[PDB]
């Protein structure tokens, strides 16, 4: 029933576009990120993930992963689609961040973690 | 140099993977083959597809990929950078999160699992 | 003004604590009540001990707290901070691991689950 | 079998130090970390935590949170003691860090997250 393809939006400000999803629970988009630890002039981004299928749930697990225009930066999220009690659907995300380094010595700080949650938009 | 992702790696658990190309966008496919679970299913290959970043022709650029879980309901996501060590050999240091399939919202916060890996070229 | 650990809260998923102290050095310990568990035993009131940091005396200060769980093997590692609001309310922002007990060391990759809380003052 | 009290290091190269557990489980100690993600001198700080007792299990679960001395930063760590075929002791860790901000709307990116293994030092 949850269904990924389409437009979502974060407790954040985020604005993501994903198209439709295949038989090989693929799917692309584009994300607009409303916040940056960056400090670059934002811009929408190609997101590039797949959707699990491994028997018709209602509430599949998904996975997408954004390659930022404007870091060197890569983010990646995973989490369910999720039918409320409202009816309504529900990503609940979780994503890691990692920063581009000059040094293997310096990696151990590479990696922040935290949530998102996603909802749709209207119209 | 050159840290290509495009190669066989292995990792500190066994488990394998093979990628393919990298567009001029970075994306790119490939297969993994786990060596352990934590479900209770037979494990068979499952197929990736991530995203090499190129904002600043770096040689040792971050990445990320999704892995689609052929023997379960779940997904697991790595997120890395591909470092020319001193040896001259290409080692990626990643990390991942697991996210576990759950009957209801409700039970959500135990989900997801996090940790490390580290793969290292297979390739003689 | 003042964001203070000391209080009673509660969280997002119902569970509650109630902390004490924070000596001149930030040390400080209480109680907890989940409200959920992976685990399949009858919760119980555990004990919990952290340190608040006071490293520039910042009205909004860090903190980080163990949660020894009476009823299970494991411990649950709690970090955030204390935030004052807008309404003038604080707001503790935080977030944890959940170590799970493992037999076999190959296990470990498995053991650690993460995730998001936020705690609101209980305290009428 | 396997006891947190004593002296570690890092595979980053830190150096902490534990003293007694109790019966409550508790026990304190100062560490000492060889990296920072803060521009400020390293000093040997307090970490505070506590042990599971929860049966005696020659191989507990532990946490501890180390109150940083140099900076407005919190680190809190949690594993489990093995005990190696080789016979030899190992923390298997984990940590989660936070970093002071300004805003409840950037503490999104006030959490780095990563791994640690201790081990023991000799004499
Ligand atoms: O700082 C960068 O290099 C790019 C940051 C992209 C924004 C991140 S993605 C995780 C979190 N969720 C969002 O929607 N934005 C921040
Ligand atoms: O157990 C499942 O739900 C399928 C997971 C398959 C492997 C996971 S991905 C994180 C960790 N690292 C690996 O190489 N495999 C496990
Ligand atoms: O299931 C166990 O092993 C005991 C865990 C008890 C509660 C965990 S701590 C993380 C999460 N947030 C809560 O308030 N409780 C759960
Ligand atoms: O940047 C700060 O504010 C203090 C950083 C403390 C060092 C961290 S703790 C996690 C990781 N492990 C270590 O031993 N050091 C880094
Ligand atoms: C997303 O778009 C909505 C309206 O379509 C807008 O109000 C919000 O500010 C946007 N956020 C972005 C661009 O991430
Ligand atoms: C820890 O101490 C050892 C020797 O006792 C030393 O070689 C190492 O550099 C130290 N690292 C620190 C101070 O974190």
């Amino acid at each position: 029933k949850c269904s990924l393809t389409g437009k979502w939006t974060n407790d954040l400000g985020s604005n993501m576009t994903i198209g439709a999803v295949n038989s090989r629970g693929e799917f692309t988009g584009t994300y607009t990120t409303a916040v940056t630890a960056t400090s670059n002039e934002i811009k929408e981004s190609p997101l590039h993930g797949t959707e699990n299928t491994i028997n018709k749930r209602t509430q599949p697990t998904f996975g997408f992963t954004v390659n930022w225009k404007f870091s060197e930066s890569t983010t990646v999220f995973t989490g369910q689609c999720f039918i409320d009690r409202n009816g309504k659907e529900v990503l609940k995300t979780m994503w890691l961040l990692r920063s581009s380094v000059n040094d293997i010595g310096d990696d151990w700080k590479a990696t922040r973690v935290g949530i998102n949650i996603f909802t749709r938009l209207r119209t």
